[PDB]
């Protein structure tokens, strides 16, 4: 009785080279979603497109190489590639800089990759998605977007602006069927991640499993899961909120953390 | 790739005689979860469970007469059924009277009814869950948690309560995969709701369908979905979140209420 | 320049013969304010009412000694001060207990006390305020109705319940010049903190600004102004919204915890 | 009795030749404090400084004309007034297009405009206001930044980011006496909504009162207080900020919408 009828729609997975946005993609296309995926490097694209063939052999992937932090990066794919049933602004930059050294130009490099990416898409696929009455688009932010994280001041507005660009979309869709929403994820074990727990905690012998664990109760002591999430996790909602069977929610914000926001929200 | 593994899984649906309470119910035995059928009148409980076996006639349903409202009613249910993998605190009541003529009594069985039911529940069934590392608690709540009604500041305010109680519990947690969240939905097509329609707009040839949107258009025009939420929608959500498919989401509060509350959250 | 315009009006304080209460209190009679001390045990009502005096005066105060916690020293309270120009629901109270620990009987009593003497003060006063177009009730709640504390769940349920039933109280001043807020301090150097610091930090020796000192770097880590909160400090805000000067703030609910709950709310 | 404390600081007011912006100075300037009005154009800076003295003669002004909406009037004020005591980010800049219709080129303006004005200003005056120990800081957003204009989501965002820029500037000031926080006016009575009232409700012939009356009911039924706000009631809100009297209240946004969002916050 829960079905994801996905088959045959095609999903646009902004910045889906790695991390969330391969997680998000790979379960999506396991539904048969025909997924658009999108990445700055032409061997980052294919790279990836691979490591999906070999799990799903029956699979309608599309690589998408293109830059959407950059104008003419987005318009070359609303040209390219005109209907878009599913779409996940996915794409996000980041890099730590203590607020009073962050260079002006930072702060216009971090808003053109983590807004107007998603300003410039939906321009025409929602537009496009209510003429039709039909679809998603979803957000990928982070906690930071409600606990700003103390070394990214400009990543943690991005984030919390992005909230308010999803709920002004979600108002577009008065009437249809289409659902506009965002959903925010804790610390997850992307690869950076991955490795960066390598190097951390030098002198004790620690396993990797041990490594995550000291890590947030070290600088994540409000994490109630007590470990990253890992990709999946993120991917099952996003799947979740892609099928038609999520729309009663539109114009939300939903908390995927693992309890690292004290908030009775 | 998204099974929700809840075979053989106990859930707990409080006042599900009707209602989400209904809808919850179903799609969680339809998924094979052994469901416990809680209802204050012993004919509600039986007719809920043949308007079940009707559709799934290979399902384990077991009838719950008593009254989560009352202490004797819980400390009844905790002896009776003492393993409880998952637990949803639907049972609320509620009642419209202006704000200066609820009587004063009032206040305290709603508070009784709405909060006690899930207090003493959990007082019990979280603590067995956490020494088990193991399942959910979920609360019903309402947008009205965030918009308070107009005709319902008791109501209101047991909702808003709910979230305080659900974040407390999610903190308990903390180590295991135990989660324990809140969903708000909004306006949803009810049985109350369903006749009150029939009475509502007399002298204008309208057809239930048309009656449900004048009706939200008329005194529910923040809603982007505009039209009740059917049980079925808030059903999915539950159950996705009954599923360990949802480990990442622990102490939050998601509203599926088809854009009623204008937040950017 | 910014007159308070306190003068000639009457303020109930309730539980205000310490703490934050006592502090409220002072500041509005300092203002020029017609102020009702109240406290459940007479000593402290007179008490309080001395300290008052020995420091101003030409002060309008009013005792009444009444548990505000209890059905009838509402009844009592009502029939005797019928016109009150300012109603500041400070009475609160609570009590670190595991969350499975805490007797069934102690929500009531909670509900009881930090709940109903809201509604019950207020169902009288209120009223009047609107048939008279002009008004102020103001909710001391805490931090805790956000960022709920881990050592009492139910008096941070009691504290989240204040965010609604101020919101709705609010909504009935609409059209009047009556306004209805709450505040969330955060923590303070009351008496009764003061004494658990004492008694806490055992045999270190340590003078109260030494044991304040660690008590916030161990127990509020959040805390960007690191130190208790001056009751003296609550009362400047209080003051601020109990003046017709805040006419613009209406049903809204100002953090005032010296940055503990980390939110860009 | 409640001591402003204002005499002696001085007080930078953004984009303060008028509107809200020029209420705030003012009332600066009657606490004692030591403004600098801040406009583009010359001729609204000496006209505004002519309005402020017409009313307090022993006025402590100072000019600043500079468009603080550019990375050079930024450089400018700053290398020129090195010691600001009180950093009021008001300029801001909304204009409604519908959503599609909205030019690219217009995000990065309301950008620049909301957001970097305020970072550049900050990046150099906070940083000393806490090596110094003391300050504050205030931006002054819209109830917009909760409850977004589907008139204009660009400025929506613009208000939504502040809240995030203002809250980690908040925990920079960690161990000081230096404050941030933002606060969310809703609708008032500025010349500019003055001009577009007698524009809108045409033919009809209507008298301001007459005309904001029916704007509130069409435009704004959810407002509690049903007017538009006076300037001076901001302006209120801002100085008891700028204050030392509101010490406690640190990385807060205050609501200050006469009851527009409908949310227990």
């Amino acid at each position: 009785a829960m079905h994801m009828q996905l088959k045959g729609k095609t999903a646009l997975v902004t910045g889906s080279t790695a991390g969330i946005g391969k997680a998000i993609a790979t379960s999506l296309v396991a539904e048969g979603a025909n997924v658009l995926i999108n990445g700055r490097r032409e061997e980052n694209v294919n790279e990836t497109i691979k490591e999906i063939r070999a799990q799903y052999p029956d699979a309608i992937l599309q690589p998408v190489v293109a830059d959407l932090g950059t104008e003419q990066g987005c318009q070359d794919v609303i040209e390219k590639y005109p209907k878009v049933d599913i779409l996940i602004n996915n794409l996000g930059i980041f890099e730590p800089v203590e607020y009073f050294d962050i260079p002006d130009e930072d702060w216009f490099k971090l808003f053109e990759v983590n807004i107007m990416s998603g300003v410039r898409l939906t321009r025409s696929y929602l537009k496009k998605m209510i003429e039709r009455k039909e679809g998603r688009v979803i957000f990928i932010a982070s906690e930071a977007a409600i606990m700003p994280s103390q070394e990214m001041a400009h990543y943690s507005a991005t984030k919390t602006m992005q909230l308010s660009l999803s709920r002004s979309l979600a108002e577009l869709t008065t009437g249809t069927n289409v659902t506009v929403n965002t959903i925010m994820p804790g610390s997850t074990l992307t690869e950076g991640v991955e490795t960066m727990l390598n190097s951390l905690y030098p002198n004790e012998q620690l396993t990797i499993e041990e490594a995550e664990k000291r890590f947030m109760k070290e600088n994540r002591p409000t994490s109630i899961i007590q470990r990253l999430i890992r990709p999946e996790e993120i991917a099952h909602l996003v799947t979740f909120l892609s099928s038609p069977l999520s729309s009663a929610i539109n114009g939300s914000a939903l908390r995927i953390d693992g309890g690292l926001v004290r908030s009775v929200f």
